[PDB]
Protein backbone atom coordinates (compact mmCIF):
# COMPACT_ATOMS: atom_id res chain seq x y z
CA UNK A 1 0.00 0.00 0.00
CA UNK A 2 1.63 3.24 -1.29
CA UNK A 3 -1.43 5.50 -0.95
CA UNK A 4 0.02 7.57 1.92
CA UNK A 5 3.26 8.13 0.00
CA UNK A 6 1.19 9.29 -2.98
CA UNK A 7 -0.79 11.59 -0.72
CA UNK A 8 2.46 12.94 0.79
CA UNK A 9 3.62 13.92 -2.71
CA UNK A 10 0.29 15.56 -3.49
CA UNK A 11 0.37 17.63 -0.29
CA UNK A 12 4.11 18.32 0.10
CA UNK A 13 6.08 17.85 -3.18
CA UNK A 14 6.52 20.25 -6.10
CA UNK A 15 9.61 19.48 -8.16
CA UNK A 16 10.22 22.72 -10.10
CA UNK A 17 8.58 25.94 -8.97
CA UNK A 18 9.88 29.20 -10.28
CA UNK A 19 8.58 32.12 -8.25
CA UNK A 20 7.44 30.91 -4.88
CA UNK A 21 5.28 33.94 -4.12
CA UNK A 22 1.78 34.41 -2.57
CA UNK A 23 0.14 33.70 -5.95
CA UNK A 24 2.20 30.48 -6.27
CA UNK A 25 0.75 29.35 -2.90
CA UNK A 26 -2.83 30.37 -3.78
CA UNK A 27 -2.67 28.38 -7.03
CA UNK A 28 -0.90 25.23 -5.83
CA UNK A 29 -3.08 24.95 -2.70
CA UNK A 30 -6.16 24.87 -5.06
CA UNK A 31 -4.47 22.52 -7.54
CA UNK A 32 -3.63 19.97 -4.79
CA UNK A 33 -7.12 20.05 -3.20
CA UNK A 34 -6.19 21.78 0.08
CA UNK A 35 -8.83 24.54 0.06
CA UNK A 36 -12.09 22.89 1.36
CA UNK A 37 -11.67 24.01 4.04
CA UNK A 38 -8.52 26.19 3.73
CA UNK A 39 -5.54 24.36 5.23
CA UNK A 40 -4.01 26.72 7.79
CA UNK A 41 -0.34 25.87 7.03
CA UNK A 42 1.24 23.74 4.33
CA UNK A 43 4.82 23.26 3.13
CA UNK A 44 6.07 22.00 -0.26
CA UNK A 45 9.51 20.45 -0.79
CA UNK A 46 11.25 21.14 -4.13
CA UNK A 47 13.98 19.26 -6.08
CA UNK A 48 13.99 15.52 -6.79
CA UNK A 49 11.87 12.81 -5.09
CA UNK A 50 14.81 10.51 -4.47
CA UNK A 51 16.43 12.91 -1.94
CA UNK A 52 13.15 12.93 0.04
CA UNK A 53 12.75 9.13 0.01
CA UNK A 54 16.39 8.91 1.15
CA UNK A 55 15.40 10.55 4.47
CA UNK A 56 13.87 7.18 5.33
CA UNK A 57 17.35 5.52 5.25
CA UNK A 58 20.69 6.24 6.93
CA UNK A 59 21.75 7.88 3.61
CA UNK A 60 19.88 11.13 4.29
CA UNK A 61 18.21 10.84 7.72
CA UNK A 62 18.51 10.44 11.49
CA UNK A 63 15.81 9.29 13.94
CA UNK A 64 14.00 12.19 15.53
CA UNK A 65 11.65 12.62 18.56
CA UNK A 66 9.04 9.74 18.64
CA UNK A 67 9.44 7.62 15.49
CA UNK A 68 10.06 10.55 13.07
CA UNK A 69 13.09 11.20 10.92
CA UNK A 70 15.08 14.38 10.19
CA UNK A 71 16.99 14.88 6.97
CA UNK A 72 20.74 15.41 6.79
CA UNK A 73 20.51 17.49 3.59
CA UNK A 74 18.80 20.89 3.29
CA UNK A 75 15.89 21.33 0.86
CA UNK A 76 14.38 24.25 -0.97
CA UNK A 77 10.90 24.62 0.49
CA UNK A 78 7.91 26.93 0.37
CA UNK A 79 5.47 27.38 3.21
CA UNK A 80 1.97 28.62 2.47
CA UNK A 81 0.25 30.22 5.47
CA UNK A 82 -3.43 31.10 5.48
CA UNK A 83 -4.46 34.66 6.25
CA UNK A 84 -7.81 36.44 6.56
CA UNK A 85 -10.57 35.59 9.05
CA UNK A 86 -12.26 32.68 7.29
CA UNK A 87 -11.70 28.92 7.14
CA UNK A 88 -13.37 28.76 3.68
CA UNK A 89 -12.45 29.80 0.11
CA UNK A 90 -11.25 31.92 -1.41
CA UNK A 91 -8.11 30.97 0.56
CA UNK A 92 -5.50 33.75 0.70
CA UNK A 93 -1.93 32.52 1.39
CA UNK A 94 1.33 34.22 2.39
CA UNK A 95 4.35 32.40 0.91
CA UNK A 96 7.63 31.95 2.80
CA UNK A 97 10.45 30.40 0.77
CA UNK A 98 13.11 28.64 2.78
CA UNK A 99 16.14 26.34 2.71
CA UNK A 100 16.66 23.82 5.52
CA UNK A 101 16.31 20.15 6.51
CA UNK A 102 12.86 18.63 6.91
CA UNK A 103 11.17 16.27 9.35
CA UNK A 104 9.03 13.39 8.07
CA UNK A 105 7.57 10.07 9.22
CA UNK A 106 8.42 7.07 7.08
CA UNK A 107 6.56 3.81 6.48
CA UNK A 108 8.11 0.94 4.41
CA UNK A 109 10.92 3.27 3.31
CA UNK A 110 8.59 5.97 1.97
CA UNK A 111 7.69 9.36 3.56
CA UNK A 112 4.02 9.46 4.64
CA UNK A 113 3.80 12.59 6.85
CA UNK A 114 5.50 15.99 6.95
CA UNK A 115 5.94 17.57 10.39
CA UNK A 116 4.60 21.11 9.85
CA UNK A 117 5.69 22.33 13.29
CA UNK A 118 9.18 23.30 12.11
CA UNK A 119 7.69 25.79 9.57
CA UNK A 120 5.28 27.62 11.99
Amino acid sequence: DNSRYTHFLTQHYDAKPQGRDDRYCESIMRRRGLTSPCKDINTFIHGNKRSIKAICENENGNPHRENLRISKSSFQVTTCKLHGGSPWPPCQYRATAGFRNVVVACENGLPVHLDQSIFR
